[PDB]
């Protein structure tokens, strides 16, 4: 609660100060540079939706295959919060059954999609999942099917039941897709309210738990809508544990999470946006 109370004090004097804009370049400058070998190699390319937003190589996902285990796809760990996160690029045409051996390898239980595949009249992700139950789709070169078995679409967001099934051994597993419908690329959620509801139900869902493999979470590149999703979870969870006396920097935390992958949160807004949700997370539970 300590905690909660510095991080109010926090955010006021930045926004006095208009210093959002000043911080979250500060971030940017001292964000972690890594190298992305495997991601810049020539027969990677068609595998990368942006030539600027690459996985480094000390903490890329590898496919459990021996031709390419390349995806773009990194593995955030977040020690003392004890969460595990996959942030990835929304698949490409070709890479659909990359990105689903990955969730399958992984042993993810959900999939956190915030984005939508056409966005202002352009192409952001590929249609990867069945949009009917009867029509599933078969993922040939990773030799994978996977089945719509349900759908609830709401105002602000819509979650599924998938069924995932390994072809070559013919065992099934059950994943939960949460699609956040109402998030403008290089933007916010309409309300802190929505997006605390939509991370409540993934919360709930036990897709972020230590008894699964690490939740999936894309958006069009993996890291302004991705990074801003898993910077808000991470910090309303350390306000949780961490006892008074203590206090929880977001700044630090963000750029803990930069260790892992590249320019998660893409604008100071969504900066702003993070503290805002953390806050009013806080204050509620
Ligand atoms: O989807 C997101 O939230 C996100 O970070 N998108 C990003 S990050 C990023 C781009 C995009 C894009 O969507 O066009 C294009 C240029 N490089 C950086
Ligand atoms: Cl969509
Ligand atoms: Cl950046």
């Amino acid at each position: 609660h300590m905690a909660s109370m510095e991080m109010e004090k926090e955010f006021e004097q930045i926004d006095k100060s208009g210093s959002w804009a000043a911080i979250y370049q500060d971030i940017r400058h001292e964000a972690s540079d890594f190298p992305c070998r495997v991601a810049k190699l020539p027969k990677n390319k068609n595998r990368n939706r942006y030539r600027d937003v690459s996985p480094f190589d000390h903490s890329r996902i590898k496919l459990h295959q021996e031709d390419n285990d390349y995806i773009n796809a990194s593995l955030i760990k977040m020690e003392e919060a004890q969460r595990s996160y996959i942030l990835t690029q929304g698949p490409l045409p070709n890479t659909c059954g990359h990105f689903w051996e990955m969730v399958w390898e992984q042993k993810s239980r959900g999939v956190v999609m915030l984005n939508r595949v056409m966005e202002k009249g352009s192409l952001k992700c590929a249609q990867y999942w069945p949009q009917k139950e009867e029509k599933e789709m078969i993922f040939e070169d990773t030799n994978l099917k996977l089945t719509l078995i349900s759908e609830d679409i709401k105002s602000y967001y819509t979650v599924r039941q998938l069924e995932l099934e390994n072809l070559t051994t013919q065992e099934t597993r059950e994943i939960l897709h949460f699609h956040y419908t109402t998030w403008p690329d290089f933007g916010v959620p309409e309300s802190p309210a929505s997006f605390l509801a939509f991370l409540f139900k993934v919360r709930e869902s036990g897709s972020l738990s230590p008894e699964h493999g690490p939740v999936v979470v894309h958006c069009s590149a993996g890291i302004g809508r991705s990074g801003t999703f898993c910077l808000a979870d991470t910090c309303l969870l350390l306000m949780d544990k961490r006892k008074d006396p203590s206090s929880v920097d977001i700044k630090k935390v963000l750029l803990e999470m930069r260790k892992f992958r590249m320019g998660l949160i893409q604008t100071a807004d969504q900066l702003r946006f993070s503290y805002l949700a953390v806050i009013e997370g806080a204050k509620f539970i």
